[PDB]
């Protein structure tokens, strides 16, 4: 039974990319006292000069929970979309057990962030010149080159090392087949 580790349907390249960070936000549906919830948990943080939101952090889901007043609630840190979703339920009834009203409303993925190295090095300024409506390399401005994918909806940070940031997916597949679309150009621009 010679089931491969890395399915080539899914991932041509045989490269697999790894989820850095996946951001989900849920409402509460309840305005917060947001002065009560920082002094009685012990695990919050409140500077409203620095940051409107009260900073929570766990362990296990390691991450960290934004609290707005108005009871929408950012979750960042993840690595995984259930990660992610395990993480807000348990921010959410820290919050409940408190004594606040916390509810578990719209929760959705907001962003994932993906990481890759295709471990070659690329021409940027030729995959730029040869893809110019999707494509903005100034070495002079800012390090790598920026790629605007349109199906799925993603940004890619392309560096001269071989590595890349794919950004903006909603769902773990979006991450994996920016990849996948790119990666044929990559290879074409190879650093000979």
């Amino acid at each position: 039974e010679g089931s491969n580790p890395v399915d080539l349907s899914k991932h041509p390249s045989g490269i697999v990319p790894t989820l850095q960070n996946i951001v989900s936000t849920v409402n509460l549906d309840c305005k917060l006292d947001l002065k009560a919830i920082a002094l009685q948990a012990r695990n919050a943080e409140y500077n409203p000069k620095r940051f409107a939101a009260v900073i929570m952090r766990i362990r296990e889901p390691k991450t960290t929970a934004l609290i707005f007043a108005s009871g929408k609630m950012v979750c960042t840190g993840a690595k995984s979309e259930d990660f992610s979703k395990m993480a807000a339920r348990k921010y959410a009834r820290i919050v409940q057990k408190l004594g606040f009203p916390a509810k578990f409303k719209d929760f959705k993925i907001q962003n994932i962030v993906g990481s890759c190295d295709v471990k070659f090095p690329i021409r940027l300024e030729g995959l730029a010149y040869s893809h110019a409506a999707f494509s903005s390399y100034e070495p002079e401005l800012f390090p790598g080159l920026i790629y605007r994918m349109k199906v799925p909806k993603i940004v890619l940070l392309i560096f001269v090392s071989g590595k890349i940031v794919i950004t903006g997916a909603k769902m773990r597949d979006e991450t994996y087949k920016a990849f996948e679309n790119i990666y044929p150009v990559l290879s074409e621009f190879r650093k000979i």
